[PDB]
């Protein structure tokens, strides 16, 4: 409506006008969306400065004519949403230090302002409020003034449930504008935790961990976990809980170990699969016994389809063969047996014949097979067949039918 000539201004102002009526007049209440980078707005600050001078035992500012119209809360969420237009951000970031400035002023504490803001009702909802932001950078002045002290943004976050908390900066890292801020609380929760000697399987478990398996290893969470666990490690160092106590805790062995094996596929993952599957190897000889027991542990005794899957049986060979390193006397045939414990029949052999030629099991069939040899060579079987002219089986045969002669 009205066109904001300096002219027109001097009308209002010998006209008897004073700041808020012309604030009403402009139309600037109830233009929240648009008032920052209207006009009317800068005309009425020409109107403030002279209406100021005129009238000296009483001053008018803009941060308290926001205020009086729109509250705390407005004038945070409107200071927040000017500074993402770039025409507003210069005016934008001045009123938040006016804002900030003027609360410092009244002696307001972090603690007073977090729920003049409206924040204590946010509920799990509070980091997708904008003022929070607001709240947190006037922390940040309330600390830089006031160096006798630090304040913390958890200082405020012990209503919640540390789950709900922790759902609720999981969520507010993902987007931009809450994401240093979900960090520094993250951090100092973190921090309360290592206070009060918060063991990292309680953590594990808090964050969900012992639940889904399934790529574990390439969680997010369980990376944050980890990080946890050095700084746990780190502090108490008398009392460490390396991962592998907290995930054999919290899964079967088979089940741990075939999350170690699928996670060895992926590149990313490989390194920190084989250093757990190492370690999960040094737990096992800590315990100490039956390389068949690991086999039962592994759930492994359910043959057939045995050579094919089990992307647990490498697990079973690598601790066969750690164990043969550090306790070499006490034989290690029973491994021979170990098949046979739960077999030997034409179906065992089978299985054998037809993961010779799996490349990934090759060797070990191989080997296996050579034991068979030895074992039906004190017999004097024949055993099965060869039915091939020169394939491997063909050699095999031939040899064991013509030692048995001697």
């Amino acid at each position: 409506l009205k066109s904001t000539t300096n002219e027109q201004l001097m009308s209002w102002l010998n006209g008897g006008k004073n700041a808020d009526d012309v604030f009403k007049l402009l139309t600037l209440d109830d233009a929240a969306e648009t008032l920052l980078a209207s006009p009317q707005l800068q005309a009425w600050i020409k109107f403030m400065k002279k209406f100021n001078t005129e009238n000296p035992k009483q001053q008018t500012t803009l941060i308290k004519t926001l205020t009086s119209h729109y509250g705390d809360d407005g004038v945070a969420k409107i200071i927040e949403a000017a500074k993402q237009v770039p025409a507003t951000a210069t005016i934008a970031k001045r009123l938040q230090t006016e804002q900030t400035q003027r609360w410092i002023a009244y002696e307001k504490s972090p603690d007073v302002v977090f729920k003049l803001l409206k924040l204590n009702n946010a509920g799990d909802k509070l980091f997708k409020q904008p003022q929070v932001v607001t709240w947190a950078k006037y922390v940040d002045a309330f600390n830089k003034a006031h160096p006798e002290q630090k304040t913390t943004l958890f200082s405020m976050l012990k209503k919640y449930d540390e789950q709900t908390l922790v759902d609720m900066l999981i969520a507010a890292q993902k987007v931009p504008a809450t994401e240093k801020i979900a960090v520094r609380v993250q951090a100092d929760l973190t921090n309360a935790w290592l206070s009060i000697q918060k063991s990292p399987n309680a953590i594990f478990k808090l964050l969900k961990l012992d639940m889904g398996g399934d790529a574990l290893l390439e969680s997010p969470l369980f990376v944050a976990w980890t990080k946890y666990t050095d700084y746990y490690n780190l502090m108490y160092h008398k009392e460490t809980f390396p991962v592998i106590s907290t995930l054999t805790k919290n899964y079967p062995n088979d089940k741990l170990a075939s999350i170690l094996a699928l996670a060895s596929m992926n590149p990313s993952t490989e390194s920190l699969a084989s250093q757990l599957q190492r370690e999960l190897l040094e737990n096992w000889y800590k315990q100490g016994n039956a390389p068949s027991y690991v086999f039962k542990r592994l759930q492994l005794d359910k043959t057939g389809e045995r050579l094919f899957d089990s992307p647990i049986l490498d697990t079973w060979r690598q601790y066969v063969d750690y164990f043969r390193r550090r306790k070499p006397k006490q034989k290690v045939n029973m491994l021979a047996i170990l098949k046979e414990h739960y077999k030997d029949d034409g179906v065992l052999a089978k299985m054998l014949v037809e993961a010779s030629e799996v490349s990934s099991t090759k060797t070990m069939a191989t080997d296996l097979l050579d034991a068979f040899t030895l074992r039906w060579m004190y017999n004097r079987e024949s055993q099965w067949l060869r039915v091939e002219g020169t394939s491997k089986d063909n050699a095999i045969r031939k040899m064991y039918e013509n030692y048995d002669q001697l």
